[PDB]
């Protein structure tokens, strides 16, 4: 069990990359609280990797700041002390920054920014100097690397998470806070959403988007954060973990 | 004259590197607004450049949204079509991560991140079509580039600047609008706000921080928007334009 | 076991950062064949991991180009079809650009660029179309990301290998391989060349070098090898792997 | 004039990008001498710019140690001390990382890479500490930044440089040598060279390769290297600039 003794927090948990992370986690013997908007999708999503022993549902807006008080503390309650936290929530606009409306803008950053900022903020004030091997992993992205002309704030978002982390990281190094602070940057990822969007995995299969000519696995982002989570990463923060099929190499 | 004929939007412009920048703009020919949040420091900030025929003051506040459009229709109306728009405003807090409150985080972003939003979008919208050689300079920093412990929310606006700009630039590109957007990253210039914070230049002065030893100057940074929004870098979108002293080479 | 079935050839793997990667390796189920070019330490490292149906021991220098292949033929016959090459084989000067004689030059080249080239090209060649999730492993370095003013040529030879590799990644995607190309950063790691040299794990360990405030140590970078030899990394390719105590994050 | 005073070698200097550089460097007012292996085509080369009290052509084939050695006496003897080294000579081979022999392996290193370091090196020894304003300008690459699959070797060589350049960069800096290093990263630049691969430009011109649509002209590279070479850019050193129509934005 590489994740023997971990507590995590694992935002959008409930669907595509976060249900895989919050799948992986627990197989490798971790605590986990998936956090998501639905009650019955989210119950449904935590009892199809395992019983209240292992895993549970929390709902919880991840831009409700109030509510990341409440979510810890609902998870030390279940688990005990926290010492993961996966900043995984998040939503994306097709806009154009010309496009852009700001009711779009502020929407967007609310969950993938300022979401991003509550759950890597309370992280450290909650898991510092506990001897945890405590980690932060926050969700970039590859729109985190280059731009993308239809996502212009998405691209605003990840590219805040990625320098972001990088902040909180030093400090808690700095501090020995016993905190490590990292970003995964997952590229085209086979979700339901990405099935909802007709058309997409296509266009994210061709060669000059994605080099091996698929896109990815919500897996693929489920093992590097368990790298990411295990003490395997003691010597790992501040940095950027990239899976994406070879998008940002060309 | 490298600037001949381009008008250019300066926030900021009315003290430290936006003050450099909007002189050595009108030294290359180019008409230039400046905006601040103070007529008496921005009216005395103007004249120290030139005339009305050439420069002019305009107060607003550069997260203020509607007074955007103002600011497009008060300078095209003095100087004609507006080529060039450098998002320069900004706002630093010396807090971690850790320590930010919501009111910083937010305050921060209105006017780092948001004010580069509406500048970039209404640029766009404004100078697309009209073979300006029409220049977006997003003003980032190296704290875009790398973290710093005590400037989280710093980090996070000029990351989201970094990223954000890319998009734009690629839209720009890929419609034919002629319009470039790229970013400026300064190191530590030697500011009014710098010689304010007593011991600061020390600091930065260091050759664990500023390899050269010292910090830079407002023209430092003056001289490469300038060319960045001359048909000298017509070829140049979608790039990162570090200065430095060699403080992110280390 | 994360690597069962696999194949591993780690160059420089008798010392430091190649033996606990050999180690580990060998703990997750791989077969693998470390080089070096002292029989007596290499043997000995060989041993004290296992016995011969699991590791062996073959005197190799890696900028010996025909001895590549003689590498590859011996341990295909020992164990089968090789999965992994682990090019971590280098040397390191101490000296400027300004102060580098052409010896040092051509010397650390030859092991630190053409090694890595050596054995990702023919490990291309012997591994592609075989579907064995085969794995190239590039070892280079934070010196890969940023300068040292006292690392001329191993800069150049770290950063021959980052972008190199990208190369090579990218032609194996396109081309259906089956072998992905990655890059490790490590930083400083407490080795027995580390020790040797005194004061030196001082002055890696000092905040302004390395946030944590000590260095790595070998198994630090082992684990993230393994990470990208086994199938848990069949999505990575072209990217690079950070891990430094955040000393690149500032 | 802002080269004004400034002496300059620019290697590769009879065509293409180089050629231009040494165009405008005399343009603005810089003493020039053009290196290249045929001496019809440099002669010519250098009477199309000026006169020989402006410019001048002197064979070398910067691959030659020994040969930068007797550039830099004549350079000084024609004009005085020298203030400027352009290193611009480069060759491409066409080749997977799969596919390079080691001749051609070796013979693009040793321009590329090699003819790179004997400039940066020679050039810090025989400007330093004399108050020139010195800069060094080292031509790298969009291929110093991402992978290209059919430009292994190159790939090899412009990313060593990319990082090689920040090792000389921070050494002159700590050392008050006054003498800057920087790399300018051209991205595809139509030149006779691209004129005569059929197909090539078209290919190069395409929007998934470089967003603009079009690919640049020599003269988009020559005028960031005036920047570079003028003291407009006396704070940037150890950084890259990216002058590439998109192609890396993506
Ligand atoms: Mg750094
Ligand atoms: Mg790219």
């Amino acid at each position: 069990d590489r994740l023997k003794g971990k507590v995590a927090i694992v935002t959008g948990g409930t669907l595509g990359i976060g249900l895989a992370i919050a799948d992986k986690f627990v197989e490798e013997g971790a605590k986990v609280v998936i956090t998501g908007r639905h009650a019955d999708v989210g119950e449904k999503a935590a009892k199809s990797i395992g019983g209240t022993d292992v895993i549970r549902f929390v709902q919880h807006d991840a831009s409700d700041e109030a509510g990341w008080t409440k979510l810890f503390d609902t998870t030390e309650e279940a688990f005990g002390p926290v010492t993961t936290v996966v900043n995984n929530a998040g939503i994306a606009v097709s806009k154009s920054v010309e496009d852009t409306t700001t009711e779009e803008w502020r929407k967007l950053l609310s969950v993938n920014l300022d979401g991003v900022f509550f759950g890597t903020r309370l992280g450290i004030q909650r898991m510092k100097n506990k001897g945890l091997g405590a980690s932060i992993i926050n969700m970039s992205s590859i729109e985190g690397f280059v731009g993308d002309p239809t996502l212009g704030a998405y691209n605003a978002s990840k590219g805040a998470v990625r320098i972001m982390s990088k902040s909180a990281a030093l400090d808690c190094a700095l501090k020995d806070y016993d905190v490590r602070v990292n970003t995964v940057h997952p590229g085209y990822i086979k979700t339901p959403l990405v099935d909802d969007l007709e058309g997409a995995e296509e266009m994210m299969s061709q060669r000059t988007k994605t080099p091996m000519g698929h896109i990815g696995e919500p897996n693929d982002i489920a093992w590097i954060c368990v790298y990411l989570a295990s003490d395997e990463s003691k010597f790992a923060t501040g940095a950027e973990f990239v899976v994406d099929g070879g998008y940002t190499a060309q």
